[PDB]
Formats: C-alpha cells, structure tokens, sequence
C-alpha cells in the first residue's frame, strides 16, 4: 500500500501562495521539509520546481508538465497518472504542491505534513479545504519566532481515519 503524502506550508486562513514568493524567512521549516522527503520520491508542478531553482539532492525529483522539460537533472511527468508511475515501489510519495497538484492528490492521500505559520499574508491561493472528521492528528510540534525564523510555527503529520 503505497502512502502518498501531502506536505505543505500554510499561513493564516489556509493561504499556500500569492503571486511572489511567500514573505517569510523559515529556515526551520526548510529543515523539516528536507527530513521528511529525503530518501524518496517527491512529486511537484512545474511552477514550484521554478520557485526551488534546482533539483532537490537525495530524492527522486518528479515534475507534473504538460510541455517538455528543459532540465534533465530530473524526472519529468507528462501527467499525475506518468507521475505515480514514475514513483515505483517507494513506500511514500510525498506531494509538495502547488494549489492545483494539492487538489489533484489530494482524494488519493492518505497523509499530510502540515506546517502552520503565524502569518496573515493575504494570498489567493489555498490548501484544498478537507474535511477534519475524516482526518486524525497523530504528530504535533509547536515552536515560536526566534532570530532564524520570522513566524512561529507549528508542525503537524495527519492521517486519513
Ligand atoms: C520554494 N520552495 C517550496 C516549498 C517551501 N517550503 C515548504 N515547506 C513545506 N512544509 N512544504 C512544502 N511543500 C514547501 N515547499 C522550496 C524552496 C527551497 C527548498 C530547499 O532548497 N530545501 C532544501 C533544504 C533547505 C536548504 O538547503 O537551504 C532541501 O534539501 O529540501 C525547498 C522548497
Ligand atoms: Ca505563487
Ligand atoms: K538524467
């Protein structure tokens, strides 16, 4: 049974992304994206492998584009369904974003690695809205702003009931 996981940084009121970069400076978040995807296959949209830049190292990089890709350093997916093919036999798949990829996953999803900032950025674009009966709590770690992280925040791992 292949998990797939969804992970995400959400400000206040569910904003995930505005037009720019979201404005906050979370090196803590980044430490906590990079453990919880290393050693396995993680799924992107063409648009948040732009924000990254390059490749992430020590995974398996899938990007979801309906164009070619012009960067052979990683894995390029014509389609969600080439996208979890292209993961094999991992045990989890985690799913990084953006909005639309959420949406996309997120009826498949069993997981989700929620990282909840103490910022009301005033973004237009959301997590998808999922029903909280039907999802359970079972990690929970808060953590206030200091002089490395703008915001405080709080992380969070959800299991589907
Ligand atoms: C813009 N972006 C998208 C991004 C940012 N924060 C997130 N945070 C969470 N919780 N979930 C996401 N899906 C997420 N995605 C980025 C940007 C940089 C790196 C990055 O380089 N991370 C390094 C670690 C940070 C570093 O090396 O400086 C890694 O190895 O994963 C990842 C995602
Ligand atoms: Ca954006
Ligand atoms: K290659």
């Amino acid at each position: 049974a292949m998990i797939i996981s969804l992970i995400a940084a959400l400000a206040a009121d569910r904003v995930i992304g505005m037009e720019n970069a979201m404005p906050w400076h979370l090196p803590a978040d980044l430490a906590w994206f990079k453990r919880n995807t290393l050693n396995k296959p993680v799924i992107m949209g063409r648009k948040t492998f732009e924000s990254i830049g390059r490749p992430l190292p020590g995974r398996l990089n899938i990007v979801i584009s309906s164009q070619p890709g012009t960067d052979e350093r990683v894995t390029w997916a014509a389609s969600i369904e080439e996208a979890l093919a292209f993961a094999g036999n991992a045990e989890e798949v985690m799913v990084m974003g953006g909005g639309r990829v959420y949406k996309q996953f997120l009826d498949r999803a069993n997981r989700m690695y929620l990282t909840h900032i103490d910022a009301e950025v005033g973004g237009d674009t959301h997590f998808p809205d999922y029903e909280p009966d039907e999802w359970e709590s079972v990690f929970s770690e808060f953590h206030d702003a200091d002089e490395a992280n703008s915001h405080s925040y709080c992380f969070e791992i959800l299991e589907r009931r």
